């Protein structure tokens, strides 16, 4: 078959292998990005398609414009499961039309000298000599399939994990999903039968009954059109996400109109800490393949852009040093952990603990104001849990007088502080990435069972 040499192959092109494409390009690099799906589909996997404003701000990535951006977001309602207590959190976002902004990101990219291959797919890694070497690639335009050799590949195939998956099992890029680290989702838009009401803000409701293991959105996309949806946790033995869409639809979206749905789907949301290295020989994953996803609130475009930036300053580092090795493109992880993998890390504990509140248990703490809105707004975009957010927190929680697990949070929040720090001192080559990944996991056991 054909043979073709790029400096580096990108398989995948929504929001994290287009963001690596164009952080990439025009820095002297031959680099080739494929995506199974035709051009004017890219980017249209199910999803909320709200994005925050500091996301781009932390990049200096461009702003949605025109028709990329649907709705401008300046807040979030967070309501109780009683509905009884709504948390209003200021602050500026995107509703998108995501296939369009993942496009133009795409299209500039190509124009900055990015080759783009649409409607073709990494079918085999080639692997030799120890080190990931580029792909086999089935390109449904032509009918060819061709080998590309890359010194090195960026793994960016969404939740499918498609193309690492292929890889040798004793590889650390291999590592699998749990069941429980992850959500099912599912969302459909339609319009309104009435002007929405507050359509710059976003409305998420808590419930561990209707949406268990995850929430309930309504996502205007306008004044009369909306992105409504549920996240449950994998790996529980839920029925259907669909018996859960169907049955509490009307609760959080009572003036949909039906008859004008435009959009359906669901996927898989990775709900964890990251790949625990996210580079190997030859080899850099990010976006939901390398699990880059906030484990909380399941928002997972930011962070894909975030692993595709810190994916083009591991692959310059490595061209400049002529070291394809775990060592050459190791900055990979030093980068993304310390941009987004600590707080992810730390978010992924706190999550374990949500997961495990009953809906008696989020109704008290929310009517009680156990925290402020100010706390958890610095708790999400930080993945910290003061310390002393916890006392006063613990002050309030000491006034209930049935068992509950919220008497827990002093913990929890000691268990994030010592997984951020562990994140925070991220093993500075790949011999030490065993002795601290058997660090974390014992982090994470402990964790487990204090519990219970
Ligand atoms: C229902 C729902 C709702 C939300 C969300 C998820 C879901 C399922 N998330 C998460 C967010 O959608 C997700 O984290 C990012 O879009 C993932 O971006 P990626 O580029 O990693 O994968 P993505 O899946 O977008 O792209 C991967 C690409 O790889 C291609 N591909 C796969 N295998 C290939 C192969 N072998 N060869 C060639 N191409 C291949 C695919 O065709 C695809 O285009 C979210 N996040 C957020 O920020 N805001 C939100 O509101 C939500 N809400
Ligand atoms: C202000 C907009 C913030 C982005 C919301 C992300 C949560 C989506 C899953």
């Amino acid at each position: 078959m054909k043979e073709l040499k790029y400096d580096v192959l990108i398989i995948g092109g929504g929001f994290a292998g287009s963001s690596a494409a164009y952080q990439l390009s025009r820095r002297g690099l031959k680099i080739l990005l494929v995506d199974s799906k035709p051009w004017n589909r890219i980017g249209d996997k199910p999803c909320g398609d709200a994005v925050s404003k500091a996301h781009f701000d932390k990049l200096g990535m461009p702003y949605p414009k025109g028709e990329e951006l649907e709705n401008k977001i300046n807040g979030i309602k967070l309501y109780s499961p009683d509905m009884q207590t709504v948390w209003t959190v200021n602050g500026e976002g995107f509703e998108l039309n995501a296939p369009l902004y993942n496009q133009r990101v795409l299209k500039e990219a190509q124009d900055r000298g990015v080759e783009i291959w649409d409607l073709t797919t990494a079918m085999k890694p080639i692997f030799e000599d120890g080190y990931v070497k580029g792909a086999v690639l089935f390109n449904r335009r032509t009918n060819e399939e061709l080998t590309v050799y890359s010194k090195v590949v960026v793994e960016a195939t969404g939740y499918s994990r498609s193309f690492r998956s292929k890889l040798p099992p004793e590889l650390p890029i291999t590592e699998d999903l749990d069941d429980k680290d992850a959500d099912v989702a599912y969302r459909e838009v339609l319009l309104t039968k009435e002007d929405i009401e507050d359509h710059d803000y976003l409305r998420i409701f808590i419930d561990q009954e209707t949406s268990p293991g995850g929430y309930w959105w309504y996502f205007p996309k306008g004044k009369n059109k909306v992105n409504v949806g549920l996240g449950i946790q994998g790996g529980m033995g839920y029925p259907s996400i669909h018996e859960y869409y169907k049955k509490y639809l009307d609760k959080y979206a009572p003036d949909v109109d039906k008859s004008k749905l435009l959009v359906k789907g669901g996927a898989l949301v990775p709900t964890r800490r990251p790949l625990y290295t996210m580079a190997w020989n030859g080899i850099i994953v990010i976006g939901d393949s390398g699990f880059t996803v906030n484990p909380v609130h399941g928002g997972g475009k930011g962070s894909a852009m975030i692993s595709g930036y810190c994916a083009a300053k591991a692959i310059l580092s490595a061209f400049e040093t002529g070291d394809f090795s775990a060592s050459g493109l190791w900055d990979m992880n030093i980068c993304y952990v310390n941009e987004y993998g600590a707080k992810q890390a730390s978010l992924d504990i706190f999550r374990r603990f949500l997961q495990k509140l009953s809906n008696d248990d989020i109704n008290y703490g929310m009517k009680k104001k156990i925290i402020k809105e100010e706390d958890l707004l610095e708790a999400s975009e930080k993945g910290d849990l003061h310390l002393s957010v916890a006392d006063k927190a613990m002050r309030v929680i000491s006034g209930l007088g049935r068992p509950s697990l919220l008497f827990k949070l002093k913990a929890v929040a000691e268990s994030m502080k010592k997984i951020k720090e562990l994140y925070l001192n991220y093993p500075r080559s790949p011999s030490s990435l065993g002795s601290w990944r058997r660090e974390v996991d014992n982090v994470l056991t402990e964790f487990n069972k204090s519990l219970s």
